[PDB]
């Protein structure tokens, strides 16, 4: 019924405004939009990240370590979603493993504008431009920030991206399941959430449902796109025992 | 209202009908062999191939039906309301990355786990057979087979298909997009029509409309990997042609 299915979304609101370090309500106040109680350092060019191994390099682990950190706030969130430690652990870790970096460039979108992204939890803005601006590395956010400008057009709130993050675990599709039926009878519990949410928060956005979820095509596309650079960047230099210990962490 | 919705349906269904020669219907019947009125001729190797009459031929056939295909695709789009209202530059671009997408959501209709009917209906061509030939050639149909399978899951019937193949061509988010916002208008009209017919022609079939939609994830997939392959053929096979039409859709 109506119940359990706005119980449903309130939980998982509740949980993901707890598990993520700077919700979208808040990372729109910093960005375009109102509130600069302490306006987020700009980093702009080369001076202003010093001013703040490698540049290039050390912008592009920078972001990997964030993401890194994410995957654990992700994977608290997912243990959140009713029926989802339930699961076959091993179905869990294959849900997750395929399932954040889809996650992350959604997330990521909450922090971007057409000009930059919100970095270390909005207290920094690194242009957009500015990344565009290096070498075999000033390809990677660019196809993220199209990704972005086009996702945000949904106008969607925090509200909304709780249950279509939820969405997006349970898929059903993922590599090597070994029990599909439980997932698929949660997702669509989750679907189902999702478009009551959407009906409710946007009367007048007519088929947002159908809008969010051909989204999906979009992100996983970005996300084979990101594996093949990243396969590239394989191949500008893997050799070094400096920090083997923290190769493994990543 | 929602009868306007269903005026819209029944008139792309009648498109459909018109616009292609082999219906989801009729490859169904030819397809369950209890319908013994016309069955087909089963290609599952070479001499069964000679006996009905190697990868090149096979490939080739196949681009003619597609080049075909196109052709059948561009009428039925025609026929969507508002289509051939549109600046003609973004006609041709809802064309271009909408008609691939469209044939092998149509190609579902003519296969099962087992193989795939050829030669409007008179032919079924082996999963097996397909998957055997020369080393490039042998790994061009297995995604679409495997898509297929979970894709014909959803039991949709041709009604169905008429108005989701609609809402691929009326995209919006294509690249290259002049007008967007009359494209997505057209998409929401057919939007709302796919969702009334899918509630009513599936009554007790939970989120049919969320999980149709999410197929369109795998359709983009099929169409990534076929085109990587075919720069691969490309370059083993610098005698074999591509035809020009295909040739200008791809990019
Ligand atoms: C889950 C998400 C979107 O994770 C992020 C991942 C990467 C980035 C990021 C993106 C691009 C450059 C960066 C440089 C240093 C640190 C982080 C980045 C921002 C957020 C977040 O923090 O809300
Ligand atoms: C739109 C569609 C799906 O177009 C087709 C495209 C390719 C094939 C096909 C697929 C695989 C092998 C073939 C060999 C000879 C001729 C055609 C094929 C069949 C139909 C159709 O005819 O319904």
């Amino acid at each position: 019924e109506s119940a359990d299915l706005r119980a449903l979304a309130k939980h998982l609101y509740d949980s993901y405004i707890k598990s993520f370090p700077l919700t979208k309500a808040k990372a729109r106040a910093i960005l375009t939009g109102k509130t600069t109680d302490k306006s987020p350092f700009v980093i702009y060019d080369m001076n202003s990240l010093m001013m703040g191994k490698e540049v290039a390099i050390r912008i592009f682990q920078g972001c990997q370590f964030r993401s890194v950190e994410a995957v654990q706030e992700i994977t608290e969130y997912a243990k959140s979603i009713p029926g989802f430690v339930n699961l076959d652990l091993n179905d869990q870790v294959t849900l997750l493993k395929y399932g954040v970096h889809e996650i992350i460039y959604t997330m990521l979108a909450s922090l971007m504008n057409k000009d930059g992204v919100l970095i270390s939890e909005g207290q920094g803005f690194m242009t957009r431009e500015f990344l565009k601006s290096l070498k075999p590395f000033g390809d990677f956010m660019e196809p993220k920030f199209e990704f972005a400008v086009k996702f945000n057009a949904l106008e969607l709130d925090d509200s909304d991206l709780a249950i279509f993050i939820a969405v997006i675990i349970l898929s059903g599709d993922r590599p090597g399941l070994l029990n599909v039926k439980p997932i698929e009878d949660i997702q669509d519990n989750l679907l189902q959430a999702l478009e009551l949410q959407l009906k409710l928060n946007h009367p007048e956005s007519s088929q947002l449902f159908a809008k969010l979820l051909q989204k999906m095509t979009d992100l996983r596309q970005i996300v084979t796109e990101h594996v093949q650079l990243l396969q590239v960047i394989k191949k500008t230099e893997t050799d070094m025992s400096l920090h083997p210990l923290l190769q493994e962490i990543y």
